[PDB]
């Protein structure tokens, strides 16, 4: 299987990408300096994980040793909820290029469909814990996202966390100049997602799984949650193979034509997860592991649940 997925940008993307939420400052620069030196070539980034700039520090020490070249790189990133507004856009950008020390980004995400009241705070609320959203909405949003295409900031853009309804208002929006390129979107067994992925695919979106693991470090895990790199069907599926439980869930979103992002930043787990190229999983496999849906999801939260915008009271 190749190594990168063409985007309706007419751009390749790696299909394998090393995520960054919860990295620690102190640990991510090497963990990045590590994922480019063992073959990684896509990192996911976000503004509101507050460390682009640690990640940057990996990316530029490695393009100054030549280990890689910017053109093999791909560097994803995403605009924060409280970043919406026409007159913000830019600047958020902006920022999250001046701390990864680039001068272009490979992908632009809108982090999630809503929209929050600006400020310093990340999660505006009120006095009950609401989350206070922005008037603005995806359409508006859009543009403003499609302006960054037509000056140069970034090569392609993209959506993450919208459901089926919020894809499709984007795709018919009036006057749309570019489609999104990529929904990223939380995958893995226990959330296959196959309805979601069904319908971004035929549009020629390319999803992006997120969350592959199941996030075990995800903070408001609990002692009970179910977990997939200790399900024992799972781990028997590695077995047979002679691969380790993350490699499966790792190469099981690459067989359904997903790009996926796990996270680690032990320099020994990002190598292993970078082992997903040399094996296949059988169709028979396949089908196993998309059995163990449960529609769990790592990745909601309570405070944005009212939110007009919020994107997951719909089916999907
Ligand atoms: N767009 C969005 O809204 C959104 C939401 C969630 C996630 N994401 C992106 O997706 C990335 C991945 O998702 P995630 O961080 O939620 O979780 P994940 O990748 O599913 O799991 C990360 C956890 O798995 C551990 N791990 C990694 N490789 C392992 C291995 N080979 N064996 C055992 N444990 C292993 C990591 O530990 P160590 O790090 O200690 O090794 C960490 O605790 C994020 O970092 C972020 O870039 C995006
Ligand atoms: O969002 C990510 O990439 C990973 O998760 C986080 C990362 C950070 Cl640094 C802080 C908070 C979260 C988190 O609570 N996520 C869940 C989450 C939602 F479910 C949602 F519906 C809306 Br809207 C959100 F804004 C939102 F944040």
């Amino acid at each position: 299987m190749a190594s990168r997925i063409l985007l309706n940008n007419g751009a390749k993307m790696p299909i394998l990408g090393l995520g960054t939420w919860k990295s620690p400052p102190g640990q991510v620069t090497e963990a990045v300096k590590v994922a480019i030196d063992v073959g990684y070539r896509h990192i996911d980034c976000a503004h509101v994980y507050q460390n682009e700039n640690e990640v940057g520090v990996a990316i530029q020490e490695k393009l100054r040793e030549q280990v890689v070249k910017r053109e093999e790189l791909f560097i994803v990133s995403k605009l924060w909820c409280t970043y919406h507004e026409k007159g913000l856009v830019k600047g958020a950008c902006q920022k999250t290029l001046s701390d990864l020390k680039l001068d272009y980004l490979d992908l632009y995400l809108i982090h999630w469909p809503t929209g929050f009241k600006p400020g310093k705070e990340f999660f505006p609320l009120d006095e009950s814990g609401n989350v206070v959203p922005s008037d603005t909405n995806i359409l508006d949003t859009w543009a403003a996202m499609e302006e960054l295409v037509d000056e140069g900031l970034v090569k392609a853009i993209g959506i993450s966390n919208f459901n089926h309804l919020q894809v499709e208002m984007i795709l018919n929006k009036p006057g749309l100049k570019y489609k999104p390129a990529v929904n990223q979107i939380e995958c893995h067994p226990y959330l296959t997602q196959e309805k979601l992925i069904q319908y971004c695919q035929s549009k020629g979106i390319v999803v992006t799984a997120y969350s592959p693991l199941g996030s075990p470090d995800r903070p408001w895990a609990k002692p009970e949650d179910p977990s997939l790199l200790e399900d024992p069907r799972i781990k028997a599926i590695a077995a047979k193979h002679n691969k380790t439980t993350a490699q499966v869930l790792i190469r099981f979103p690459m067989q359904r034509n997903l790009v996926v992002i796990p996270k680690s930043v032990t320099p020994e787990r990002i190598a292993e997860n970078f082992k997903v190229f040399d094996f296949e999983l059988s169709s028979q496999d396949m089908t196993t592991l998309l059995s163990y849906n449960r529609n769990w999801r790592v990745c909601a939260l309570l405070s944005c649940t009212s939110h007009k915008d919020y994107p997951f009271h719909e089916e999907f």
